[PDB]
């Protein structure tokens, strides 16, 4: 068919259809905390999600996406490394088959159980399709998940996963508040990178939060019960849907904090 995360269609194969896979600004990366430098000129992040309008949750065969209404400025990210206004369009996760793997970014080679991506696009380009073709078209807010206490703000997501078990299934998901997925601190690392899935476009300002959120073993277990396959197809559990760390290539990772 096309791309995925298995032995036969996974990250080692992506470069054949998407040669930018071997480019100069690919993501994810390892964040070396000893080499990242505090940038005193970086602003605090402004996460403005009060008017966020969620719509729908969709199993797309790679992950699940929670989609938002991005027709107007309702949920936006501004400040930090960003110029202008980036609209929230969707969030999704990457996760592992085991608690010691699943994040895309790593911190001093440490892998987290999962990683949340809140995906935003630059309103100066008018729509998301145009924005993804621009070097400053996207901003993705990345948050690590470790296994611990349950995250109450995640539970409505966990609750609905039974209803979108297989690829192509969707469900109504209105009135979800993405603010409940955030850790306390908005300290972050930032670097220029790419989409971590095909088409791997080099169009993302990455903003990765220093503080992970804690989720429960039961919560991540339910993510692992999803399927990559469509209904009526042989079951393949949706696990290990992460790309490993890519060469930094002399990009610099900046820290918002001392
Ligand atoms: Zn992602």
């Amino acid at each position: 068919h096309h791309w995925g995360y298995g032995k036969h269609n996974g990250p080692e194969h992506w470069h054949k259809d998407f040669p930018i896979a071997k480019g100069e600004r690919q993501s994810p990366v390892d964040i070396d905390t000893h080499t990242a430098k505090y940038d005193p000129s970086l602003k605090p992040l402004s996460v403005s999600y009060d008017q966020a309008t969620s719509l729908r949750i969709l199993n797309n065969g790679h992950a699940f996406n929670v989609e938002f209404d991005d027709s107007q400025d309702k949920a936006v990210l501004k400040g930090g490394p960003l110029d202008g206004t980036y609209r929230l369009i969707q969030f999704h996760f990457h996760w592992g088959s085991l608690d010691g793997q699943g994040s895309e970014h790593t911190v001093d080679k440490k892998k987290y159980a999962a990683e949340l991506h809140l995906v935003h696009w630059n309103t100066k380009y008018g729509d998301f399709g145009k924005a993804v073709q621009q070097p400053d078209g996207m901003a993705v807010l990345g948050i690590f998940l470790k296994v611990g206490s349950a995250k109450p703000g995640l539970q409505k997501v966990v609750d609905v996963l039974d209803s979108i078990k297989t690829k192509g299934k969707s469900a109504d998901f209105t009135n979800f508040d993405p603010r409940g997925l955030l850790p306390e601190s908005l300290d972050y690392w930032t670097y220029p990178g790419s989409m971590t899935t095909p088409p791997l476009l080099e169009s993302v300002t990455w903003i990765v939060l220093k503080e992970p959120i804690s989720v429960s073993s039961e919560q991540v277990l339910k993510f692992r019960k999803l399927n990559f396959n469509g209904e009526g197809e042989p079951e393949e559990l949706m696990v290990d849907n992460w790309r490993p760390a890519q060469p930094l290539k002399l990009r610099q990772i900046k820290a918002s904090f001392k």
